[PDB]
């Protein structure tokens, strides 16, 4: 169940969707920044809110 640091997934939102966006490559380094994983970015990415 953790594919990620709990908090880090929480503030993903924030800053992508809460903020003016952010590009994917910026977003990559962000994401190792507070301890993501390219799991926990794919899974951010393909079931975000765009899910089907």
């Amino acid at each position: 169940m953790k594919q990620w640091s709990e908090n880090v997934e929480e503030k993903l939102k924030e800053f992508v969707k809460r903020h003016q966006r952010i590009t994917q490559e910026e977003l990559h380094q962000y994401a190792q920044r507070l301890g993501l994983n390219e799991e926990a970015i794919r899974q951010f990415f393909e079931e975000f809110e765009q899910r089907k």
